[PDB]
């Protein structure tokens, strides 16, 4: 087979000022909590990167299904940041429509869906170029 190839990215955080010895990974899961807010929900372009910013840290710990609910098959790439975060890219296929069902631990959060009008792409500059 074939492999690739990538760096690795670096960063610099500091526990909660309260205590600082756990792994504040002891809260119960509140979608209720879990915001979500970025681009990629208001819609986006065809064959184009449509993500957006995930609340996560003012809701708990456990597990979040994403899942596109559109007339076609539209990839997701869900990736944590680690600043508590979750970047999800999805990558369309034609301009409709894109029910983004996010729910939390099977809980579907206080505004998924969020409907995605996408839109078609623009053209390149080509043309009246002479190099």
């Amino acid at each position: 087979g074939s492999s690739g190839s990538s760096g690795d990215v670096t960063y610099d955080g500091h526990p909660v000022p309260g205590s600082p010895y756990t792994v504040e990974a002891s809260l119960p899961p509140d979608p209720s909590k879990v915001k979500a807010h970025g681009p990629g929900l208001e819609g986006g372009l065809v064959g184009k990167p449509a993500e957006f910013t995930i609340d996560t840290k003012g809701a708990g710990t456990g597990g979040l299904g994403l899942t596109v609910e559109g007339p076609c098959e539209a990839k997701i790439e869900c990736s944590d940041n680690g600043d508590g975060t979750c970047s999800v890219s999805y990558l369309p296929t034609k301009p409709g429509e894109y029910f983004v069902n996010i729910l939390f631990e099977e809980v579907h959060i206080p505004g998924s869906p969020f409907k995605a009008d996408i839109e078609m792409p623009f053209d390149p500059s080509s043309g009246p170029s002479s190099g």
